[PDB]
């Protein structure tokens, strides 16, 4: 009794877009997409067995439409399978936060938390479990506007971001995503620290069983840290809902310095305007 997935799968002529540079290495390039009969230029990222998987990704990305999730613009079916998406010029948020450590205020950190919760709440609406929420998989369109990406694991192994019940019984829920939301917030609040750094993943299951959790980040008031901790409750239903994380961080974002203590407080069209 599910709704029909009427998303459109756009097939792009490879002559419609111009690669311009490698961004990473699986390979992602920067380029420009010029819809043939349209006077627009669109900044884009361009990304058996392997083909099957990347098309699962294309499936998920084409089926989401929300200001805080990356949506597939199209695929190109040439010698290889290329996913074409909105270019996120500032890269992923894990790198971004490490590079600008000394220039990120409480307002930005809390706003990122709100926007990521909105993206995740949207995916919950769409009955989608991301299964790989993490700061590396959140992209930065502008410092003011981040979006969740990498749906290569989503469904309707990153041990250090995973709910305990996922490490134990490979169970995954919107509430196991909340757990990953909490590890991702911890990544941001520590300006990109590696969680459980030095602790091999084999030990993670046991550490979490003894009751250990990531420590309280220096800039974090107990209010913010307490929210993180709640995402790490053993009882998955005792963890916050995304719609609540949105609300709580919204409140905090209205007075950020009360919640984070930080020393120093032509013819181009962005994809978001190409509908
Ligand atoms: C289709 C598709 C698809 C599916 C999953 C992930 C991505 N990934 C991306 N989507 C949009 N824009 C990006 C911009 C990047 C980038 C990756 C991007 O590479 C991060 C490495 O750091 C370089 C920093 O350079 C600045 C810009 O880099 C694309």
């Amino acid at each position: 009794g599910e709704a029909p997935n009427q998303a459109l799968l756009r097939i792009l002529k490879e002559t419609e877009f111009k690669k311009i540079k490698v961004l990473g290495s699986g390979t992602v390039y920067k380029g420009l997409w010029i819809p043939e009969g349209e006077k627009v230029k669109i900044p884009v990222a361009i990304k058996p067995k392997a083909n099957k998987e990347i098309l699962d990704e294309a499936y998920v990305m084409a089926s989401v439409d929300n200001p805080h999730v990356c949506r597939l613009l199209g695929i190109c079916l040439t010698s290889t399978v290329q996913l074409i998406t909105q270019l996120m010029p500032f890269g992923c948020l894990l790198d971004y936060v490490r590079e600008h450590k000394d220039n990120i205020g409480s307002q930005y950190l809390l706003n990122w938390c709100v926007q990521i919760a909105k993206g995740m709440n949207y995916l919950e609406d769409r009955r989608l479990v991301h299964r790989d929420l993490a700061a590396r998989n959140v992209l930065v369109k502008t410092p003011q506007h981040v979006k969740i990406t990498d749906f290569g694991l989503a469904k309707l192994v990153p041990i250090k971001w995973m709910a305990l019940e996922s490490i134990l019984h490979r169970i995954y829920t919107h509430q196991s995503d909340v757990w990953s939301y909490g590890v991702t917030v911890w990544e941001l609040m520590t300006f990109g620290s590696k969680p459980y750094d030095g602790i091999p993943a084999s030990e993670i299951s046991s550490i979490l069983e003894k009751g250990e959790r990531l420590p309280q980040p220096p800039i974090c008031t107990i209010d913010v840290y307490m929210i993180m901790v709640k995402c790490w409750m053993i009882d998955a239903d005792s963890r916050p809902k995304f719609r609540e994380l949105i609300i709580e961080f919204s409140k905090m974002a209205r007075d950020p310095q009360r919640y984070l203590v930080i020393q120093g407080d032509d013819d181009v069209v962005d994809a978001d305007e190409y509908l």
